[PDB]
């Protein structure tokens, strides 16, 4: 008997919900009582709707309880005969304003630093006998120093964007805020601050050749004197020389970044014009040799996302008529990917045919969040309205999917295969993927979908409008405790923290976004979290526990596109 | 009824005790019962110890639940009837493995950066043409991002050690940590990372000629364009051209620091050689110009602890006897501020007279830990058991001084006395004191004090080992959550972590430990924390909310030193 909530607070003027976790699929009285916190006097009286099994979900039965309607300010909790839920807040921008510092707090905690960021002045690029200067940047995770634009490049179709997409999301954050009075003067310095702290490794990432380095990977061995430009296959992390980063392998959003971070009337280390060059050539030097850096030597979607955004940053910045005709090609690309199947319409695909969908655990949203980028500069109302109703279709496919099952979490489904096993529609990523082990919680996704939701607005009929406010809410809601496992995963806040592996003094870090929530260990069907069987394998538990700073980087964006959206 | 706890944690072979909060003198029933937290099951009987009213501390009436004897590591909770304490833990180095990390992520989040750090590299001496290159060290509030060796110059007797104890605490942490295999590796690698960084700035801030700069001042402006090397007076903070450091200014802890840094094995941005020449020049430069640089021209107690200190650590790191002797010389000084009077023994005094005691809402331990630091290499056993005796003694003060009122929470009691007041025996520090404004939360003190406790064990009698290992446990508990507010001090831990003035962008940051609580504002003899008359006054507001980088360093050398004694 737990009522699962928010651990933070919900939009005063946004969807709220909370979530019955018990033992039946119907009580006796069907009734919950929102508290208020302070009087402990009754402000509303909420009705139950049923639901009970979800998936094949161990815990027990599920039930949603929802109070949108209210919109009085101030702290509530939930009530229900004996068992009441934590206490919450009902405010204008209450994630914003509770969490933000801490997130960017969090990501000056994890810059490069002491012993590794000295070493890193003189990194080895593997195979040769060259050094480059890649000092900066910030540590990937609670147990890795390793820097990343990308990984799992090998796959193919799981490329995550890394340090880019931290410094992209910054740099939109000050986007949408800049003009925003409610953003305070100070916070928007230290957004600055760290977006181009992170342009200026970029820019360091970069080889003269045009090209930028795929990894700084160390093997995991937290030794300085291993730390080498590579890319690496599998679990055991076999490096290999093939770090040359086409547009899927994080080059893309690498271009988009420091394109954007030329617009600043600041800059860091390296000016606008070293930013705004080192895109250019990048750009080019991919539209040449991109296939040449692909472990399959074929464009994805993937590529297709990324590319797209790197060609929206380039004309805003420029205003060459080149880039919008590039991104306009990207487009019409990416619009393609759009399918329909005989059991699903309008799914995201990976390859060309349909045959694999498109699904990730951290970058899930950039197809519509990239197409959003291009309508916001596409003034040709044919190629608008086009890829308008792409943006339409896929949000409709994003509810459509999540709504399909009994889903009272409101948790965002997909649609996913594994390399030998059919089409399905899931909760989450398929665990059989073509890395052979890679598969961990999908935080990032889930902020990256709320993200996806919040910017796609502009661009959206306000018939689809209210039914994303709450797709993404459910997202959010799912990150910072309204999950089966009564557990925010955002550090320093809600309940139940989980922490990685103190022993070995790798520690989470307060402000960071841990993996989160998978899919049984055994049961594709069921729902783990440091399972007992797995949970002290340390070949097993960084799946869960372990912080990755796309984590943090999306859940900054969603809970600022979230700010601006009310 | 509150049942008032540590928010964290017991240590399993250490004292454990709760308070009770309510409004009678004594009870029907007498009785607590510790509850097992996971099963619910009763696990001891506790016998309340009653007190009643405190000084004159409005919330209520406060009585005592010893619980020390119950050495069972878990989970537990006090119940009375039908209220209950919050959750708890018992086990062993429970803070230090709890916090530690966080503290430190709290430094890396503070460093100086941007814009600030980038100014900072060409900073303006007042009234002079010239500039110094000053970049690094850490922003020394949540509402400051000046950088200090030591503020308050002009009050004389209030001069705390800023960014030096930062750099003196981590290097000690290092020090008492090295060869204890329970403190992991990575985390002993962030702590010299930290304390480097440190000892880089400490560097940076010697002037050619042999003084350190004492504060690089904005006028709380956060500009930029405002950031000059000064000293100021008052709270409108009136800058002026005395910017030599003298011993109690910050450059006695300065060379201390350098010194220790001197002895690792690694480095930072300056070589060990740099750090040690730095210190042994800055000291023979102060030996001389000392009372040029002191606002009333006569040595204090706070230069003899700050000087004694500095020759501790350049005997260690040189073995050059002209240390040792000058050491020796401090010493017999500092023993000589050990003064009884008519209603109080062993009191330490400010002034030669003993007519104005010492008390320090910041670094009141550093008396008997700069003895200590002593005795840890004085060899000549007559001096040895003479300074020995007045560290004992001024160990039974503290105990005598702080057991002689009601006082069920332990609060370390200190002798003070105002410009407009008697000595008096006291809770919190004179709040009519020479800077004419200034007093705040003590936590720092505190941690300062628990510190002192844990590293004197060595040269003190086993008869009051037990008596201080209460006293030390009783100081760390108010910082994290048993105080009349029911509030957790160190953010992101236990519960009611207060902000700062976030409306501005002037965050908290999580690991941070904020001023923390004070006498009445217009009774000396209540309590006061953020409390409405004053809450939004922001000329006062900062008194209580705001963190402060001292209690945050003294804070992490307490629970190391506590780590260490268990």
């Amino acid at each position: 008997m737990l009522l699962l909530t928010n651990h933070i607070g919900y939009e005063t003027q946004g969807p709220k919900q909370a979530v019955l976790l018990c033992g039946q699929t119907q009580l006796m009285d069907d009734c919950v009582l929102l508290v208020c916190a302070r009087s402990h006097q009754t402000v509303a009286k909420l009705a139950i709707e049923w639901h009970g099994k979800v998936d094949n979900w161990h815990q027990g039965q599920f039930h949603r309880i929802d109070f949108s309607d209210f919109t009085t300010p101030g702290d509530y909790y939930l009530r229900l005969e004996h068992t009441h839920s934590a206490t919450f807040t009902i405010a204008r921008g209450v994630l914003m304003q509770r969490t933000f510092s801490d997130v960017l707090h969090y990501f000056k905690s994890q810059r490069c630093s002491g012993q590794f960021d000295q070493q890193d002045k003189q990194v080895p690029l593997l195979s040769t006998s060259t050094t480059a200067d890649v000092h900066g940047g910030w540590y990937d995770a609670s147990g890795d120093v390793s820097k990343y634009l990308s990984h799992l490049s090998y796959a193919n179709y799981l490329n995550p964007q890394q340090t880019p997409l931290v410094v992209w999301n910054m740099l939109k954050g000050l986007a949408v805020l800049q003009h925003h009075s409610g953003f305070a003067s100070f916070s928007r310095t230290r957004l600055k601050d760290e977006a181009l702290f992170g342009a200026d490794f970029l820019r360091r990432m970069q080889n003269s050749e045009g090209f930028f380095y795929m990894t700084v990977f160390d093997k995991w061995s937290k030794d300085t004197k291993q730390r080498e430009i590579c890319a690496y296959a599998t679990q055991q992390g076999h490096k290999s020389d093939d770090y040359q980063a086409g547009f899927r392998q994080g080059g893309g959003m690498a271009i988009a970044a420091l394109a954007a971070a030329a617009r600043l009337d600041t800059h860091g280390e390296f000016t606008q014009a070293d930013y705004l060059q080192a895109a250019e050539n990048g750009y080019w030097h991919l539209k040449e040799h991109n296939l040449a850096y692909l472990n399959d030597g074929v464009e994805n979607i993937i590529d297709e996302y990324c590319a797209l955004l790197a060609c929206c940053e380039l004309y805003r910045t420029t205003e060459n008529d080149q880039y919008l005709a590039q991104a306009r090609e990207w487009a019409q690309r990416l619009a393609k990917r759009q399918c329909s199947d005989e059991q699903i319409a309008h799914y995201w695909s990976a390859t060309s045919n349909g045959e694999r969908p498109y699904f990730h655990a951290s970058d899930a949203g950039l197809p519509v969040i990239a197409l959003c980028e291009y309508l916001n500069i596409e003034t040709d109302t044919a190629n608008y309205a086009q890829l308008q109703r792409v943006v339409e279709q896929a949000c409709q496919f994003e509810l459509a999917i999540t709504q399909q099952v009994s889903n009272p979490f409101g948790y965002p489904r997909q649609y996913v295969k594994g390399v030998e096993s059919a089409k399905r529609t899931s909760f989450f990523i398929a665990q059989d993927n073509e890395s052979g082990y890679w598969w961990q919680g999908e935080n990032a996704r889930l902020a990256s979908l709320a993200s996806m939701a919040y910017l796609a607005q502009p661009h959206l009929s306000t018939a689809i409008a209210k039914p994303l406010e709450q797709w993404s809410q459910n997202a959010l809601n799912w990150i910072v405790g309204l999950n089966p496992y009564n557990m925010c995963m955002l550090d320093g806040h809600g309940h139940n923290n989980p922490d990685y592996l103190p022993h070995l003094g790798f520690f989470n870090a307060k402000g960071g976004v841990c993996n989160g929530i998978t899919a049984g260990f055994d049961d594709p069907r069921d729902i783990a979290f440091n399972p007992a069987g797995q949970k002290d394998d340390m070949l097993q538990n960084w799946r869960w526990g372990e912080q990755w700073i796309p984590h943090g980087a999306w859940y900054l964006l969603a809970i600022i596109s979230q700010f601006a959206h009310f």
